[PDB]
């Protein structure tokens, strides 16, 4: 019966809650930083036999979390430039590397592209080849990612997905034709989530391209948001009614409003106010705490998609400026 | 509730329902089609500011149906030879010819690919720029495209839309760059619709490739999905209760199987066995009558979609082996 | 799910939000009227063979928009006095004429009932015969007649549909049995944003009857409305982000709210605080705008149907009161 | 999800399921009408003021099942013709009488009309005035349809029925009705009624018979998980001790078996997207319907059926019956 | 579509709305009370054949509202103790008594437990053997909450809670039961049920109170669309000019009234996402509560609220209360 | 919509489709057992102090999959008796063991009830405690358990889980209580699966109360289920449309079907006509092939709930008459 609303745009624009997060925030990401980079990067790009015609694929592998090797494609447009500039692509929910003909864009903007393949999902709407590692047990769980290994930081999926992610900026700088002074970040959903982590985290990325970020904001997404992979928290709580505080405890390290208040580098972020699946709340929550130079195109009657087509060629024509 | 099934794959395959069409559907549309030639084609193609590195696109114009002028896009990959291939590119329901980047596929593949825009629609999925012009008054319709002009075969919107159709093929072929051994003809759903009625009524068409087509034995579409496009026509029946031999009558000039019947170039089709927008049964009614030399990918486990990422490595591979 | 609500009786009795009109909007529609004035009315009555025994029907012809030809029923009640009071009946979103025993309310309590047919609609929940006419290309829109022509205000299709109706007065009031002092406006829905409109164009129009209508504060009617005819324009903008503001601008010559302002006649309005179609705070933006003596029945428990065969009673015991 | 379909019209049209009615069937409504008629009719009408002009209303009481009231209006065009033709009139499920004036139909076409107010139910859709009686009330699921299930002699549709044979008696006594041209009309659950009605009375001349209810159960409540018949369904989803007398019961108020005595002249319509009243319910009724007979086929209509367009033939059925 | 969301806990721990009851609540109970204590409790424990090994099963019969016949299952832990607490169950909207079995977990604790079979209902998830007895039935909607609902006399919640007062004194009438620890309990209709107890009941110690239905009812038909409260806005939706007759009806049965007048003390749940029972109706009832009370809050649930961790809390609290 | 609906009754008794399975499934199995015999059961049984007065509630901890410690309950009515029959009860698609109150039924009943914890799941209704250990890399999944590691029966997550299951029978058997001559494995949906395959791999159970069984006749169930947990194979098998063979050859090592063929143990059986989660057409394929002593009681009219409370009063009388 009733349609899905949020802050109006007036009272979005000035949300800035109060954080949550433990003192320890910071040694706890340098420290999984620490452990995971003692195992050898070992990027491997491997020229693949493609059907492309007007860009060279490679199959890539690199460690990331722990030292565990994760996949992904890197897409070479052909051009005459002995350096290219580069976009790291993070992935939605439930999807995966899939085929390297997937990620056709930026190649045809003229960018090499990095996409990462994301630990044990690729499953959903598009198919991936890489493996999940336990840190320990896999306990108790609601189906899907979102509370997998919730009951501590040290064992929750993301920790490893993060890490991944931090460690694919790496590889992307490994490979000889990248410009290292123009490695972009981007991802849509989930993909805006991680690539938020990774623009506190990286000492490589030099801008980011922030989509209808997942991973924002938590308490206040699961009060909205009862369909979705937000829902797979709430569903946990319903049933282990004694883990609320550990639960939220744990997800605070793992915040996109949180990692945006570290961030330095300039950003594009997209809101869909309709957007029932990351809320404009969570949204504008990581935006307004967002610490470096930063702008959002806000699109008012859009859901998830936010601005779709359009906001593509608003970060092509971002990114030509900041580079120019 | 009820999982959506079809008939089982040994009967979807010997499918071939009697096919009905009134005495003068050759000659309804030759005098269709030659009318719509006493107008010059006049295709232009201009170079317009994409922002594309690995193709140059084209904002292109040509007249279709009566001289009316109808948009498209031209993507040329950034290849030497001095002929390519071509794939003529028709729109799913609701959707229009968007940005030049949303049709990177065929290029980065090696085609020229030639995009058509939809006169009316573009406003539901991706813009569009094209209108539609009614032959006279715009007569009392169900909300859409399906049942606009209806009560007659020379009134229907897809009279305007198939005569574009085709007219398109003579554009694309028209580009200097464009081999016009290499032309094929490529939609899904509405698009495979379309490009089904394009291969019996183009004589420049080299091979057609038609994934979970739309427009396709209308009787059964009925009985099977009161959801989408086709419930469109239902509900028009439903008031319209005087109508139903003109509705059919009218729509036996459109129908997919009839055309397929006439059509003589190499195919490729896909179907999704638990697609309930356009439903197994029908896309092998039209796919049985096919009278050119065919394959069919079969997806059992998909809806809609049907073989997604899979069915274009699927189409890469068939068209390198026709035209070797 | 969260089951539908609005703001609060004490809040929308008070609901007075600021309304936006172009600077040209009674020039607008003078020069619209004036255009259709320079085509005779020529209404024409033919008496229908009905099976009809208390009511004479007959078979109504009007020049409504540009002369076009418009189709309506009269029905007269069979009665003793010389002149009757009269109403003119609006139809609801996709509706038409039907047949004359459709009609039967208003005859049955002695009132002459002159029912519009809506042009191009007729195909949704009851039969119509009037064809629609676009002033020139028919635009990408999306399905339904919402988005219509509505890139501008004088290419939009209610601009038709409004003038026909103010048209519809006239055609009723040169029926000579017709009390002239006694011509009432009706309608629900749709039909009550039609009469709305016609409450502040017509110069014949004596007194208003106006349930849970539609075309009522559209910004604040996309934000509750995500079914049905409000969201057609939500689904034109999320597709066509450039034109937001070009939307608005057309919708707001059109907007119930604006010519509540501008209407002097008397008028009973109903609402339902349950209706999701017609949200109870674009009915009372309207309402309280309403610049003639006014009433209005609140139905706190109903939706859509708002206060259907009571409130049918409440509009008899009205108008012989407001006639008496 | 799969959409709704029912058999093909060419496997409907052929359609008789083997029936099933208890031995003592005609006994049982020969004891339930005996047992009621022994209650004076005692039919009251009262004329109204209505705002109404082309129509005289009559609020309307009379004695149904057991001599209990129910109310019900009857309107009368004022027309010329002394003796009238008259339509009874049943309503569908959570209806009731409603107002005078939503039942304009009937008398603007010259026809008499009477409306049969329908005991306990009057919430749904359109209000009603007249209260069920029960006995005690047995456990059952929310609604009428299993309201008295576990016995006929207490089931709720035995006293609906019982009502409705006696408010065409009710009509007859009116001066202007011509007894001898009295129909039975109902959609859905008024159809449901007509139809017993068709076999049960011998004083109406036809039968319109739109989108029928309570009609081959069994059948009904493989088919439909909504709405009225589920709550059969649900009843036997908690009392699963109890499938064979809830049947039972319901075998002697099927539309299918009363169909079967039938000898006056219908007119059905069904809906072949009907998910409330499926088109196999329908036709296995109307293939044992025994008099002489036809059905208006709406191949792509829901449960509004042939809604104007079926009043139409409706009137011209019967124009042609009383010539 | 939107996520289920009322009062933040901040404001929903001081939402005490002004209350409305008729001038004559107290009056109309006593009458009630008083009118039903005429006829003989002649409480009926007839030991059964059972595959119990644990506990001893009883098919009880009591008297009810104006000596009705009310069914009940007894079930006796077998224990080395001459008295034992007792708790009083009753059940939630569309079940029944169902089988001895179902009702194992207050004897598994060391509790005699008593459950009241609801009449009428018994058919949607449990069974149940007990009829309702209204006079007419009047017009309603599908379901229990608007039977009889124009005028508190005859309304249906008038029989259940006088059944439900009615069976404390029939379960303190068992020899092995302890008259000093009779406990009143239950979920959703239950905790309605339970609450009007503790208000109309001179026996019950104490009050578990979960989730409660029969709450505030201007609100619930605000937020609630399905479900059970849904009945009376549709029943509103037809009968439009019974507004203020349907309110007043049913402020003589609504818990937030009761609470205000229970003195024995009570253990309350809330689901915070509960949209069937809404947290501010039972907050709104929690907090008119004038007996010593905690509430067990469950932020992340809908209707079933704290489940099986708050049976644990349960029996801890009475634990503590009794010792 | 269309109402769930199977083959009918008459139909559901003969039906025995042709069975699928790999030559090595008895191989397969025994190595499985024999592997994880290879570690101590080491049976743990610690008195944990609840407020249960009629029962013992025991805290259990045994090794089952490679020594995995499994949790449990251990639930002894207080009767005089020296020698007690014993239920072993497996839990329903993201259930846990819960608390020891959730499980009163067969100890009120005079039986010893054995709840085995499931592995990794616990957090839907009711909670667990059991984390799950992979075999190695945790593949690319669709959120759940049904595709967890299901591209090889060696890391298949139902490996784990039924080898757990046998080894509980042991676990329960050790409890010097137990009558080991009276043994019951039993579970609804899920723990249905379960129980039947413990009823071909356990040597110690004597018999098998099977209620609405999940796990059944995978094929089928893909064709007829569209939401719940057999759709999680549908799901991943849209987007791996690679892997249907490998898919299929690995579930057909769980499928309850094959495991029924080879089961001895006297069997009570039930099935809902209507349950549109484990079909009757699944379940009767499980039981037509069930090939012990064997009964089923057939519920027309209900859905996945079966016989409720009904079917266990069935199960006492069954178990009674069978231990003499």
């Amino acid at each position: 019966h009733m349609a899905f609303f949020d802050l109006p745009l007036e009272e979005l624009k000035k949300y800035r809650p109060e954080r949550y997060e433990e003192k320890d925030f910071d040694e706890f990401w340098e420290e999984t930083l620490a452990e995971s980079e003692k195992f050898p990067l070992d990027p491997v790009f491997e020229r693949m036999e493609s059907h492309l015609k007007t860009v060279e694929a490679y199959d890539v592998t690199f460690s990331g979390y722990r030292g565990q090797r994760i996949k992904g494609w890197l897409l070479v447009p052909k051009l005459e430039e002995e350096k290219l500039p580069c976009v790291v692509q993070y992935i939605g929910y439930n999807g995966g590397r899939g085929f390297p003909h997937d990620w056709l864009f930026w190649p045809s903007m003229g960018y090499i592209c990095f996409v990462m393949d994301t630990r044990g999902q690729g499953s959903g709407w598009l198919k991936g080849d890489t493996p999940d590692y336990p840190e320990g047990p896999v306990d108790p769980q609601y189906p899907g990612f979102m509370t997998r290994g919730i009951l501590d930081p040290r064992t929750y999926y993301y920790r490893r997905v993060f890490t991944d992610a931090v460690r694919a900026v790496e590889a992307a700088a490994s490979f000889p034709q990248v410009d290292q002074e123009r490695i972009v970040i981007a991802g849509g959903s989930q993909g805006g989530g991680i690539a938020l982590a990774v623009s506190a985290l990286s000492k490589k990325a030099k801008a980011l391209l922030c989509d209808v970020p997942f991973l924002c904001h938590f308490r206040r997404a699961v009060q909205l948001v009862d369909t979705h992979a937000y829902a797979e928290i709430t569903n946990f709580l319903k049933t282990h009614r004694d883990k609320e505080e550990i639960v939220f405890r744990t997800l605070s390290y793992f915040d996109g409003v949180n990692f945006a208040a570290r961030a330095k580098i300039p950003a594009l972020f997209s809101v869909g106010l309709m957007d029932n699946i990351c809320p404009p709340s969570t949204v504008f929550a990581a935006y307004n705490y967002y610490a470096g130079p930063k702008e959002i195109r806000i699109y008012p009657y859009n859901n998830h998609e936010g601005g779709g087509s359009f906001q593509a060629v608003e970060q092509v024509k971002f990114l030509k400026k900041l580079f120019e």
